[PDB]
């Protein structure tokens, strides 16, 4: 699924993303367009062999098994491939255990290179939420 800005921004929302650890709604849209540009079916692979899945990229390395990366964790406690539905309920719960390592939000490269110091609640202008 390729989501709309404020389509994701009100699923977001929804799921609990609005000012969790203290970052608002606007910061997690602005990371999803960087990472994935809204496309839950998003993939990437990183140089040690690991995979980004999904909207919000999360890493096999850590977060999740997809069964070829071997030596990884599995911290979310899913397959990798549940991270690329159209339903966004396990990205979002996954994100919210990532950011709460300690790190914050700057565990997304896109994040931190491209959002961070902006004005993020442009992400979120026009919307009803
Ligand atoms: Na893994």
């Amino acid at each position: 699924k390729v989501f709309g800005r404020c389509e994701l921004a009100a699923a977001m929302k929804r799921h609990g993303l609005d000012n969790y650890r203290g970052y608002s709604l606007g910061n997690w849209v602005c990371a999803a367009k960087f990472e994935s540009n809204f496309n839950t079916q998003a993939t990437n692979r990183n140089t040690d062999g690991s995979t980004d899945y999904g909207i919000l990229q999360i890493n096999s390395r850590w977060w999740c098994n997809d069964g070829r990366t071997p030596g990884s964790r599995n911290l979310c406690n899913i397959p990798c491939s549940a991270l690329l539905s159209s339903d966004i309920t396990a990205s979002v719960n996954c994100a919210k255990k990532i950011v709460s390592d300690g790190n914050g939000m700057n565990a997304w490269v896109a994040w931190r290179n491209r959002c961070k110091g902006t004005d993020v609640q442009a992400w979120i202008r026009g919307c009803r939420l």
